[PDB]
């Protein structure tokens, strides 16, 4: 059967057949759902065994061009393998396939129609934090490109007993400090105050800045974390500027040109690889609404209101739609300006939608948290509020991590 | 036990409790989970009686003083009515309260805090189309007070047997009529073509224009639906002008000033009630970006843009965003112009952190459907969109239906 999907748009109906391959609490941002844990031994034959034979299969369907014997051949060595050593090694065809495929079954992702444009860094030999650090540097460097953001996936040594997990204990790739100041202000980004502290109590020196880029925090083999300062050449940054107020630029804003994830857990046919470092390009509404606007970030709204000279005490006077608004198109203007990729949400939305059909003509559906994919601001202005969709777990995935902090056992 | 929900832009946690009173498809607009459909007999005593007795709890559960004698004397004679008629019948305090309960039930209103100030018009007593169209004359009357919006709600006769039904095939009290033009085009309302036809198709003469209010479409005790015409002098409409610009006024646009809910159904202690309208004041985001800028509505975003001197065809220049404010602040200032009440989705949005914290505190929950409470425009610059929420159905509730049409016998 399927599950009837309508676009409130355009009229247009899609029927979900998709979700029978899946495995309220939908506002929940971090659910146990969406989360894979630590282990203590190696994943169980019994559930390990059937979740590799569908990755053989799903891989070995996705030629254009079947291979029945090689498929066999491969269902036949990995389940000797699975039954023999109690786990198995994908190929790296196997392993850029994967990546892709989970990027692909991201809900929360609205850049999808580039699911297969994936550059697939194999770091799976990987045996130290240095060696991690080195290959963290070379996705940075490649990614950025110079402003050409490119996507890129650093896939490090897969869990093993879950004793020796390979983790990234940042949030991010790139990010910024933050600090709690004597005078009870916050300096920063006020997000990343606990895992500043974090790097602080392991020997990082602070340098009590605005935009502080944070040290990588790398677990190799299960070992104790190491912190490692990113070389500043490898991190590419755009100044604030409006193309119409000249005081915007005296605000002294920065962002970072990199999204990348570090912190997220790939799951593939039974494997787990909790180090798996990912980027795309920014959205521009992630820099100017979330990161620029939210009272728990750089929080700017009243400041960018007042310099408009508007109506700052009276919240009838949409002040704050009028600021945000000019926030915005800075963002958008200096990554212009300085010829960083960026995509306007408009644009995004669009995009995701031409995806979303495609996908339910390729394979009957396209998991889609609704919430995440809807741009913080400006929801109905744009087609993907008008969509229903459905949000359910496929495989291969990326889930959530408990912090690793929490769990991890020190020497 | 309870659920950990977080409030991600002010770090504040609370604890769900009241989930457990409780009876992925979230971003689905019309789910069966929120539809109470028809029935060709009453309600099986094995599912009234214990729902009867669990309202009858709630009810008197609810008073600052109990009254223990009242209860149990009222307990025995529900039951005692239960198995003996087969049904029951509410006191005007019951029903009072179940219309109450049931807008603080509404996971998907922002508007609650507001809950305990509802007027209630009994009209239970109600046998004919015409009595039903002077019911909702006097609650029209009632509820546009010259602009001073007032919040009311009439009950017609609870469902029986289920084929003597009391039904408005209305969506809402007051509507625009659409039109399918020769031409090819739309004309008012594209979201009530369906709608008007079925008017036209019971004799409503339709005038053709853009801003057509539609007619009463009145079924009484199961009987045909009649076609009733609203008297104008009734129907309290905004004209939209700019506060700075002239040219806005020229667009000829203008809005209801009363947002009426025809079509839901009033559950209450097994009881269904399938005439319930009620109504609210507006949410300026709903006339300004639903009603004005959706493709399915009247869909007029390009306009407003050329007549800014905007680039209407670089999305990246983010003049939606530009365009759909300023047609906000003029559904705004038009209807404070005007001593019609409305609120900004700014002040609604802090109204409803208040409500939702006075919730917890009071009985350690509150239903909400993020999907529906965060404003179409401006998201994140908003309270309730940080806030992570559970979304249940309580009793009484109100329900949506299967459209009559679909279901009705005729004569
Ligand atoms: C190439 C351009 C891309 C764009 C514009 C894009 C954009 C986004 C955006 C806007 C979000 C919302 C993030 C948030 O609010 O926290 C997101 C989330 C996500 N994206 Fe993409 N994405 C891109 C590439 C990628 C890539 C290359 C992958 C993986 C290989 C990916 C995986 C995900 C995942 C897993 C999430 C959810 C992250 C979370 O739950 O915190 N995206 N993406
Ligand atoms: C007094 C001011 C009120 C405000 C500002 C308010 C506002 C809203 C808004 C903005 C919505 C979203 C509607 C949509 O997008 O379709 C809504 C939905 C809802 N409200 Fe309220 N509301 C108010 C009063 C009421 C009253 C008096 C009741 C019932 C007695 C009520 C019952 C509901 C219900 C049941 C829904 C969901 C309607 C649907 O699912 O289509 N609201 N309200
Ligand atoms: N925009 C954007 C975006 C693009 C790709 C990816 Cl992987 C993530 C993205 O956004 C998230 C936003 C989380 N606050 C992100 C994740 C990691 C680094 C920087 C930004
Ligand atoms: N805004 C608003 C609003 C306030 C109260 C109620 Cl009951 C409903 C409201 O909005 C809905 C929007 C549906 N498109 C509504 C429902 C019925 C008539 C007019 C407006
Ligand atoms: C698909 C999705 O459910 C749909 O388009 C929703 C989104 N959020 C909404 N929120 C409100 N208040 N009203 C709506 O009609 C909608 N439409
Ligand atoms: C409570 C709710 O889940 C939360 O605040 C969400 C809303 N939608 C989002 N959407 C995206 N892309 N990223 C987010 O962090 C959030 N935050």
């Amino acid at each position: 059967q399927y599950v009837r999907i309508k676009n409130w748009g355009s009229g247009e109906i899609l029927h979900d057949t998709l979700h029978h391959k899946a495995t309220c609490l939908g506002s929940i941002m971090n659910p146990k759902s969406l989360t894979r844990g630590p282990r203590d031994k190696p994943t169980p034959l019994e559930e390990l065994l059937p979740h590799a034979i569908e990755f053989i299969n799903q891989y070995y369907g996705s030629f254009k061009e079947a291979k029945i014997e090689e498929h066999l051949a491969r269902l036949e060595a990995v389940t000797k393998e699975i039954e023999t050593t109690g786990t198995y090694q994908l190929t790296l065809d196997e392993l850029i396939f994967a990546t892709k495929m989970a990027w692909r079954n991201a809900p929360r992702c609205i850049g999808r129609i580039q699911w297969s444009n994936l550059q697939v860094f194999d770091a799976r030999n990987c045996s130290t934090a240095q060696e991690m650090f080195q290959h963290i540097c070379r996705h940075i460097l490649y990614a950025t490109n110079n402003g050409n953001i490119r996507s890129a996936i650093t896939v490090f040594p897969q869990r093993s007993d879950g004793k020796h997990d390979f983790r990234l204990w940042n949030s991010q790739l790139i990010r910024y400090a933050g600090y709690q100041m004597p005078d009870g202000t916050i300096r920063g980004d006020a997000a990343t105050l606990e895992f500043t502290q974090l790097c602080i109590d392991l020997g990082w020196k602070p340098r009590y800045g605005r935009f502080d880029v944070l040290p990588l925090v790398l677990q190799a083999d299960g070992q104790d974390p190491e912190v490692f300062e990113i070389p500043p050449d490898l991190v590419l940054e755009v100044t604030m500027e409006h193309p119409k107020y000249e005081w915007f630029q005296e605000l002294g804003l920065k962002w970072y040109a990199l999204p990348a994830v570090a912190n997220m857990l790939l799951e593939v046919g039974g494997l787990e690889f909790p180090a798996c470092p990912f980027n795309g390009w920014y959205m521009g509404t992630e820099i100017g609404v979330r990161d620029f606007c939210d009272t728990q970030r750089y929080n700017i709204l009243e400041e960018v209101g007042r310099r408009m000279g508007l109506e700052t005490h009276t919240l009838a006077s949409l002040w704050k739609d009028r600021a945000v608004t000019e926030i915005n198109v800075a963002v958008l203007h200096s990554f212009q300006k300085q010829n960083v990729t960026i995509m306007d949400h408009h644009t995004a939305s669009e995009s995701f939608m031409k995806h979303m059909q495609n996908e339910y003509r390729a394979r009957g559906g396209c998991p889609a948290d609704w919430i995440w994919l809807v741009p913080p601001v400006s929801g109905s202005i744009t087609p993907v509020f008008h969509q229903e969709m459905l949000n359910y777990v496929l495989s291969p995935f990326y889930y959530y991590q408990i912090e690793p902090w929490k769990t991890h056992i020190w020497q």
